[PDB]
């Protein structure tokens, strides 16, 4: 509350560390469905159904331009990518399995880097 604060967690490395995680997600062999925005002209149903499209290149540009106010807003966009994938793709598809795998990979890096 006013003039009452918990001890200050050092957040000075968060930007660098989120960038490193994102590099590791970019270079994973199962990243291919997520590297670029889904083409809304060429994929029937996507525009109407997926209310907030998100992809790694869009996260990278937001990251690079100071559009994440803190590390939690960064995690929310990463998770959005996988939540969108589960909304549109069957679990038993190459893209559906890709999404589950990447989400796992991300959540471990996130815990190991920050928790």
């Amino acid at each position: 509350s006013m003039s009452v604060k918990k001890p200050k967690r050092d957040d000075s490395k968060d930007l660098a560390l989120c960038s490193m995680i994102l590099t590791e997600m970019e270079t994973h062999e199962d990243a291919w469905p997520f590297l670029l925005p889904v083409n809304l002209k060429l994929v029937p149903g996507y525009k109407k159904v997926i209310k907030k499209p998100m992809d790694f290149s869009t996260i990278r540009e937001k990251l690079s331009s100071g559009q994440y106010p803190n590390l939690e807003t960064f995690a929310l966009d990463v998770r959005l990518v996988f939540d969108n994938c589960e909304t549109f793709n069957e679990d038993d598809s190459d893209i559906g399995r890709a999404g589950h795998n990447m989400r796992k990979y991300f959540e471990k890096k996130w815990t190991d880097t920050f928790k």
